[PDB]
This record gives structure tokens, C-alpha cells and sequence, in this order.
């Protein structure tokens, strides 16, 4: 169980789950796939 897409990423971590490529730096709160 891991913030995955769309799933919001702490401050403290916001290191996105390995599950997938994705980034939620500048982007929205939630994680979401690079175009």
C-alpha cells in the first residue's frame, strides 16, 4: 500500500511508489504520470 496514481505524497516523503513512473513535485497534489 503506497501513494501510487493520483494518490496525494506527503512533504515529508513525496517519494512516489516504485509502482509506477510518477511525479508530484510542481504537478498536482496527487501523483500523476509524466507526458
Amino acid at each position: 500500500e503506497c501513494l501510487e496514481i493520483f494518490k496525494a505524497c506527503n512533504p515529508s516523503n513525496d517519494q512516489c511508489c516504485k509502482s509506477s513512473k510518477l511525479v508530484c513535485s510542481r504537478k498536482t497534489r496527487w501523483c500523476k504520470y509524466q507526458i
